[PDB]
C-alpha cells in the first residue's frame, strides 16, 4: 500500500489522509479544494439535494475523496495508471466515500456522458496536455459538450506564457477555451512556482445562472440586447432569462484584444449607475427589485425581476395590434412623476417598453436614467426623441433604417387627434419643453386645434423632406452595406493570395 | 384522284369540298377558319383591296382553298409530298381559286420572301415540330421577319405542357415565340383532345394596330412611356403612334413569370379610369376623342387622337426655347376649370404636356386623373408637386436626378416676377392651397410684393439646404448604379463557375 | 589649327573668333547666346558673384568660350572627340577665358557633379539624342538630379514633330522631359529649318524662382494651395515659399492635354484680378504689397510679400489654442470697410487667414475679392457662408467633410454669447444681411437675448437636421471614396487583360 505509493511516479498531488508526503512531491492542493467546496455547497442547497461529480484529471484521487467526504459521488478519471491504483486504494480506506475511479483519456470519457448524468466536472490543471496533443479548435467543443450534459463545470487553465514546452501551443488566453460556452465567471486564480505568471480558475454553464449566492437555472440566453442591436458592444454583453428572474453579465475585460476605455468604462458606468438606482430610487412608479448585484475582478453581474408581459419592439416587428393610447398614458405618467423629481431617462426608444393585458407601459434598462440632462443619444433636447418614439409607435409605414433611428420627428403624418397633441406642443417655445406639459396638453388632446390645417408654408415643406430624408438615409444603409460586404470579401482574398503562394 | 386523297397518310385537315371524309382522321379545322376569315375581311376593307396570304403549313390545303373561295391569292407550303399533291389536286376543282401550292420547308420559304410580297401569312399547328428539330432562339426570328415581310401573321402554338415527345423542347409559354414582334393580341384559343391544356391563337403585325374593328398602320412604336421611363412597368406597356391615332396596349397577363398582383390591378385600372373618364368628361377643356378602346381576356387596349404638337419633357431635353409662360396660362386655365368640378390630376408633371404655335399646354396620360384626393405621386398634396413642377419648368441648372423627381420646390430662385407669385402662395395656409387661388395669383403676379428680399431666416437657409439635398440625391443614383451593375456582373461570375466546373 | 578646324566633320556651331567659317555649315548660334546672356548676368547680380557653368554639349565650344568671356568658368562637355579638340584650340587662342572642356558622354558627367558645384548647365540641341537612345524616362531623372546639383538649368529641345529618325521616340511635347522639377518658364523659342515647327528653350531650378527680374531662392515648394486641397486645379497651380517672399506660378497650358478653356481662363482670370487688385486698392487695412508680377506666353507669375503669421486651417488641424475672438474682431473691422467700398471676398473660409500674438486676422488669395456681388462659391449670400466659418471656427466636433465644406451654418451649436449674436442677426431680414450690420452686432453682443432659449419649433428641427446632414454628406464622401478607387483598379485590370494575352 505504502510501497504502492511511492511506486507512483511524480506526487503531483497530495495523498489524501496521511499527511507524511505533504512534505515530498507537491502542490499545495488543499486551497482549491475549499473554494470548489464552496461552490458545491452553494450549488447543491440550491436544488435540494447531493450531487454527482466528475473528477476529470485526478492525479492522487485527492480532490475526488475530500468531495465524497462530504457525500458525493465521485467517477475520478486519470488515464495513467499508477495514480489511479494508489487513489482507488486511497478510496477503500475511507469506504463512506462513494468514489469509483477509472484509467482512461478524458476525450473519449466525455464522449460517454449523458444530458444530465452528472452535476458537475472538474478540470483542475489538465487540459494544456491536451490541447498540446489535439489543438485548441478540438478542446473548445469537448468543454463545450462537458457544460452541456452536465450543469456546472469548473477548470484551472495553464496559460501560454509558460516556461513548459506545450506553452507554444495553447492560447495566449487561456479564456478562448471557455468562451463559446454561455456563462463563464472568474472564481479563482492561482500563482505557479514555475513563473510568475499565474494560472486561473474559470466557472462555467450551459444552464444556470452561477453567481456567489444566485445559483439559479436560465431558459434562453444569448449576447446582444434586443432584435436588430447588432456588434454595438463588442460581444460583451450577455443577457440570460429566467421563469421569475433576468439576469445581465457585462464584461470588464475580454480575451485576446480588448474593449477600449470607453466601452470598458461605460458597461461598468451602466451597471453602477442601475444598482445605484434600482436600489434607493423615486417615488411614483412599479420598478422591479434587486434580486443579485454583485462585482468580480473582470467581470460586473446583475440580476434583477423577470417583470411581466413583452417588449414593444418586438410586437411592432410582428404586428400584434397594441392599444395605442394606453401604452401612452402609463408611460407618460411616470415619466412626469419623473420629470418632478429631476431624474431624466435619455433612452424613449420602442426598445424599451412592457406591454400586458391593461398596457402599462413600464421601462426597461434604467442605466440610462440620467438624472440631471436631458439628451438622450440622438433628437437632442428630448421631446423631440419623444417625437420621434410616437412615431416609432404608430409607424405602419415601410421600413425605414437611419442609423439613428427611425422616423420622423413631428406630429403631422400621426393621426388625429395626436397630431394636434403635438402640433400644439410644437407651436410653444423650446424653453417650456418639459414633459409636465406634454401629459397636460396629452390629456385634453381632444380639445385642441386642427393641427392638420394651420400648417402650410415650412411646416408643409419639412414634412416632405423628412420623408426624403430617410429614404435616403435608408438607401445609404444598404450601399454602405454592399461595401461593408465586400471590404469583407477583399480580405479573405488578400488572405488567400498568401496561402496560394 | 380519290385515291390519290387515300394515298395521303394522316388527314389532319378536312379535305375541300367532299364532306365525306370529314369523318374519318381530322380535326374540327372548321371554326379555326370562320375567325381567320372575320380578320381577313376586317383587314381587306381597312386597307382597300383583296390580300395575298401565306399558307405556311397547310397539309390538305384546305383553309388556303377556304380563303382562296373569296378572293385571294395562296401559295400554301407543306414540305411532304402527298398533302400537297392532293391539296393542288383540290385547287384544280375549283378553278376560280387562286391558289399556287409547293413542297418546301417553310424555314427556308420564309428567307425567300419580300418586304409586301404577301399581306398575310398562315401558321396553324405548325412551328412546334420546328422548334423541336432547331430551337426556340432559332425559330423566333423567322416569326419576327415573317412579321416584317408581311403585314399580318396569325399563328396557332403548340404549349409545352402536351403529351407528344416534342413538347419537352417547345418553351413552357407559347407566347415566348411571339414577343420580339410589335404588336401581338390574343384572338382566340382552342382545346386539344391530346391533353385538357388548349393551344392559343395569336394575332401579330410590325406595322399595323390589329383591333378588332382599328385595323390602321403605325408609324413607330416602343415599350416605355417616356425617354427615361426605365423597367418602371415590368416591360408589360406598349405605345403605338399614328399619323392621326395613338395607342396603348397594356398587359394584364406575361410570359413565364408574372406581373405581381398590384401591377397587373393597377395598369387595368389606369385603363379603366381612362375609358370612362374620355367619355362622359367635364366642361371647359379641348380633350380628346377616344378613337377605339377595348379589353381582351389577357390584354387590355385603348386608342385615340394624336393630338398635335409635341412632348415638353423632350423640349427641355434639348433646348428648343419654349415662352415660359403660355404654357402655364393654359394649363392653369384648364387645371382651375377642373379644381372646380371636383376632379384632380395628381402627376402634374414635364413628361404630361403639350406645345404648339400658341403654346396651349394641355395633358396626357388621363389615367392620372384622380377624382376625390389631391396627393399626386411624390410632393404631397399637388401645390408642392406644382413648385416642383415650375421649378422643371424653368430651369436651366445642371441635371438633378433623385428618384422623385427633380428639381426644388419653391420660387426662390425662380426668376422675377413668378418668384413672388409663389412666395405669397406660400405665405398663404395650406388649407387654402387650391389651383383656383393660384391662377388669380397668377394674373396678378405683376403687382405682387418684392418676395426675394422678404425672406431671410429659414427660407433662405432652405435655399441653401434644398440645393445641397438634390446633389445628394444626384450622387446616391450614380453610386447606387455602379452598385447595381456589379449586382448584375456578380450574378454573371456565379453562374460562370458552374460552366467553368 | 586651320586645318585642324576643317578636319573637324559638322560645323553645328561658328567657330568663335573668326567669322571665315559662319558662311559655311552652322546654326545661327549667336541669338541663343544673347538670352543666355541676359540670363547669366541677373542671375550674377542677384547672388553677388560670376558662376561656374556647364556646357553639357557643346560642339565647337562656341557658347562656352562667349560666357568665359565675361567671367565664367566652363567645362564643356561633347562626347565625340574632333569638336572638342578644336573647341580646346579655341579656348587657348583667347588665354583669358578660363574654360576647360573634355570627351565624354553627359549621362556619366552628370553623375559625376556636386550639390553646388555648379550655378549653372546648359543643354542646347542636346537631350534628344539621349532619349532616343536611353528614353523619356531615364533622362528625366538626369535633368531632376541636373537642377539639383547646379542651380539653374536652361535648355533647348527637340520636338517630337520633326522629320529626323529620332523624332518618332521623344515625347510628343517636350515638357514632358521636365516638368518634374519644381521652376520651369518658357525664356524662348527658335525656329528650326528642319520643319516649321519650332523647337523651345526652357529654364530650370530646384532652388530659386527664376522669374525676369526677381531671381531669388526659395525654401519649400509644391503644387496645391493647402493640405487637403487635392486635384482641384489639375495640377496646373504652383506655390512658391520664401524666407521673405512668397511666389505664385499659374499655366495656361499644360503638357499633353489640357486646361479647359474654363480652367485656364479661370486662372489666367484670378491672376490679373489679383495684381489689379494688389496694386490700387482700397483704404483701411494692412495688405501686401507687390514684390514682383508679370506674364508670359503660356505662363502667369506672380510673387507678393511672405507676411508674417501662419495658417488657421492647419492651426485646426492640429489644435494650438486660438483666441476664438481675436481673429474675428480684426477681420469683421477690415471686412466692414471693404463692405463700405463696394468690395467684396467670396471665399470667407479658414484656409484664408493669419495668425500672430495679436492675432490680427487678415485674408489670403486676394484673387476671391469679388468687387460687385456676395456670392463665395457655396453657401449663398455671404452671411450664411460666413455662419459656416464661425461654426469652422469654433469647431471641436467630429470631423466633418461634405464636398462644400463642412460645418453646420448657425449659431445655436456656437457657445454663448455668439450663439445670441448670430440668431439676432438670423432673426432679421435677409435684405438687412451686410457686414456692416454684423459687427455692430458683435460688439454689443454681450448684451444680447438668450438666443439658446427664444428657439423652439423648427429651429431646434433644423438643428437635429443639420447635423443629420453632414453625417450623411460624410458618409457618402467615404462610400464614394471606395466607388472611385475601385474604378481606378479596374482600369488597371483591363489593361492587365492586354498584356496577359
Ligand atoms: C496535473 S494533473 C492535475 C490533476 C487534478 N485535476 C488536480 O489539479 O489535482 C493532470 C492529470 O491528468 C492526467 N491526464 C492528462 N491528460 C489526460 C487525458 N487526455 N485523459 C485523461 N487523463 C489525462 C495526467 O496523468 C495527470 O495526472
Ligand atoms: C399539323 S399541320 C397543320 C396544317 C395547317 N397549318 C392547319 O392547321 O390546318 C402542319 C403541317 O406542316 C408541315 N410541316 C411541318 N414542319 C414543316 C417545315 N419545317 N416546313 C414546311 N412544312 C412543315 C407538316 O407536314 C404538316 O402537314
Ligand atoms: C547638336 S549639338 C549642340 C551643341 C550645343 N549645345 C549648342 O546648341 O550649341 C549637340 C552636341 O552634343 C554631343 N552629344 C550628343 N549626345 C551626347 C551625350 N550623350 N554625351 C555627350 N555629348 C553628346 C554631340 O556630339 C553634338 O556635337
Amino acid at each position: 500500500l505504502n510501497t504502492l505509493v511511492s511506486e507512483l511516479p511524480e506526487i503531483y498531488q497530495t495523498i489524501f489522509g496521511h499527511p507524511e508526503w505533504d512534505g515530498d512531491a507537491a502542490r499545495d492542493c488543499n486551497q482549491r479544494l475549499d473554494l470548489i467546496t464552496e461552490q458545491y455547497d452553494n450549488l447543491s442547497r440550491a436544488l435540494g439535494r447531493p450531487l454527482n461529480v466528475l473528477d476529470l484529471g485526478c492525479a492522487q484521487g485527492f480532490f475526488s475523496l475530500s468531495l465524497a467526504s462530504k457525500g458525493a459521488t465521485i467517477v475520478g478519471i486519470d488515464f495513467q495508471q499508477e495514480n489511479i491504483n494508489v487513489c482507488r486504494a486511497l478510496a477503500e480506506e475511507n469506504p463512506d466515500f462513494a468514489a469509483e475511479f477509472r484509467v482512461g483519456r478524458i476525450e473519449e470519457v466525455i464522449a460517454a456522458l449523458e444530458e444530465g448524468e452528472f452535476d458537475l466536472a472538474i478540470g483542475l490543471s489538465v487540459f494544456h496536455h491536451i490541447v498540446h496533443l489535439h489543438g485548441i479548435d478540438e478542446v473548445k467543443r469537448l468543454l463545450s459538450r462537458l457544460a452541456d450534459v452536465t450543469q456546472a463545470v469548473i477548470l484551472e487553465l495553464a496559460v501560454k506564457e509558460e516556461p513548459l514546452y506545450w506553452g507554444v501551443s495553447q492560447p495566449d488566453d487561456p479564456r478562448e477555451l471557455i468562451e463559446q460556452c454561455a456563462f463563464y465567471r472568474l472564481i479563482g486564480e492561482f500563482d505557479t512556482h514555475l513563473s510568475p505568471v499565474p494560472r486561473p480558475m474559470y466557472l462555467v454553464s450551459n444552464h444556470r445562472v452561477l453567481i456567489n449566492d444566485f445559483n439559479q437555472p436560465f431558459q434562453h440566453w444569448q449576447n446582444q440586447p434586443y432584435a436588430g442591436a447588432g456588434l454595438a458592444h463588442k460581444r460583451s454583453r450577455r443577457y440570460f432569462f429566467g421563469e421569475d428572474y433576468v439576469c445581465k453579465f457585462f464584461y470588464y475585460d475580454m480575451p485576446h484584444g480588448i474593449l477600449t476605455a470607453e466601452e470598458s468604462q461605460r458597461n461598468k458606468h451602466e451597471l453602477h449607475n442601475e444598482i445605484k438606482f434600482l436600489t434607493q430610487p423615486p417615488a411614483g412608479f412599479d420598478a422591479p427589485a434587486v434580486l443579485a448585484h454583485g462585482e468580480n475582478a473582470q467581470s460586473g453581474w446583475l440580476v434583477m425581476e423577470k417583470l411581466p408581459g413583452r417588449l414593444l419592439s418586438d410586437m411592432l416587428a410582428a404586428g400584434e395590434e397594441i392599444d395605442r393610447e394606453k401604452i401612452l398614458g402609463s408611460l407618460l405618467r411616470s415619466l412626469a412623476a419623473l420629470e418632478k423629481k429631476g431624474f431624466w431617462h435619455d433612452d424613449v426608444r420602442p426598445w424599451n417598453v412592457m406591454v400586458d393585458a391593461r398596457q402599462h407601459a413600464r421601462l426597461i434598462d434604467f442605466g440610462s436614467i440620467v438624472t440631471t440632462p436631458q439628451d438622450c443619444s440622438w433628437p437632442t433636447n428630448l421631446v423631440q426623441s419623444f417625437f420621434v418614439f410616437v412615431n416609432e409607435l404608430f409607424a405602419e409605414n415601410k421600413s425605414w433604417n437611419g442609423f439613428w433611428r427611425s422616423a420622423p420627428v413631428h406630429p403631422f403624418n400621426l393621426p388625429q387627434p395626436w397630431s394636434n397633441w403635438l402640433y400644439a406642443v410644437w407651436q410653444e417655445p423650446v424653453e417650456r419643453w418639459n414633459f409636465a406639459l406634454l401629459l397636460a396638453l396629452f390629456e385634453k388632446k381632444a380639445k385642441l386645434p386642427s393641427a392638420e390645417q394651420q400648417r402650410g408654408a415650412t411646416e408643409q415643406w419639412i414634412i416632405a423632406q423628412e420623408t426624403v430624408l430617410l429614404e435616403l438615409q435608408s438607401r445609404v444603409r444598404n450601399e454602405s452595406a454592399g461595401s461593408e460586404a465586400l471590404r469583407g470579401q477583399i480580405h479573405t482574398l488578400e488572405q488567400q493570395m498568401a496561402q496560394l503562394q
